[PDB]
DNA sequence: TTTTTTTTTTTTTTTTTTTTTTTTTTTTTTTTTTTTTTTTTTT
């Protein structure tokens, strides 16, 4: 089989999905997202490709709180599978706090809420407590939600 | 008869897409007025 030409298709069909990324429906770029989202959570060591990169990280700037509450969950959960090498990738999440949705915000509390409880002994505690504690009076459900954390 | 994990069902939340609905002039109609037109009365 590893002579038959299927076994090298896996390569293609991320090229594929990574086409798709730049559409005019809503729905399929969220779709896309997922699944891209699914296949980098099985094997962590495919956020190398320069494609990929550039992909998550327009669809992180997009102009639509689903597919950017999908990138920010993509990010999230790789970021909670390894533990370290997560130090490059901060800055870029705790920019999303504010981002004028309800999803995202929910979102990046939650990941970061799983990251408080992990792995202490991080750097930025201090500084996710503070703007933790900022949003408190944002919302109602995200102040349920800020307030049993 | 009453407790527990697993599974099953409900329900709840939050976005995106469709749907009735309010408004916003524009036009039409109809009744009111009033000015002119028409019609006897009288000094």
């Amino acid at each position: 089989a590893s002579m038959r030409p299927f076994a090298q298709s896996f390569d293609i069909y991320l090229t594929q999905i990574l086409r798709v990324l730049g559409e005019n429906a809503i729905a399929v770029r969220t779709k896309a997202m997922k699944c891209l989202s699914e296949v980098v959570a099985v094997d962590p060591s495919i956020l190398a490709r320069l494609d990929m990169q550039r992909g998550v990280h327009g669809r992180l700037m997009d102009n639509s709180t689903s597919v950017r509450e999908a990138a920010v969950e993509l990010l999230g959960r790789f970021v909670l599978c390894r533990p370290q090498l997560a130090e490059q990738y901060y800055d870029m999440l705790i920019e999303r706090i504010l981002d004028t949705g309800i999803s995202v915000r929910k979102r990046v509390i939650k990941i970061l809420r799983d990251i408080c409880i992990e792995q202490p002994t991080f750097p930025k505690i201090t500084e996710m407590c503070v703007k933790m504690i900022r949003r408190v009076n944002d919302e109602e459900g995200i102040k349920k939600l800020v307030n049993e954390t």
